[PDB]
């Protein structure tokens, strides 16, 4: 036999200064992935502040349900979310030494010199 077709629809997502980049949405994958997949195409960086947005009709942005409403042939379009602001509180400056030694440690030893 042979199981039923798909569920994956394909899409063309509008960006400024470029032409409609044509993709397909897979409705069981993760949408952070997907997103992942869209700014990679233009090079854009960290994924994480970037959400997907219907062109054509409604303005609704992408979610777990919204992906729903998506359609073979849909215009899409690329935008950072109205999540990715937040209060700026703290950094995590731990980034430039997970722990300051008092004097450089090594513990290299040989023979005889080279």
């Amino acid at each position: 036999g042979m199981p039923p077709p798909a569920d994956i629809v394909k899409v063309a997502i509008e960006w400024p200064g470029a032409y409609p980049k044509l993709m397909e949405i897979d409705q069981k994958k993760p949408l952070s992935a997907i997103i992942k997949e869209v700014c990679d195409g233009w090079s854009l960086a960290n994924h994480e502040y970037f959400a997907l947005q219907h062109a054509d009709s409604s303005n609704f942005y992408i979610t777990e349900k919204n992906r729903n409403e998506i359609k073979n042939g849909t215009i899409l379009r690329l935008t950072t979310s109205p999540a990715q602001n937040a209060q700026q509180l703290h950094e995590r400056i731990q980034s430039s030494s997970m722990d300051a030694k008092l004097e450089a440690l090594k513990d290299l030893a040989s023979l005889s010199r080279d």
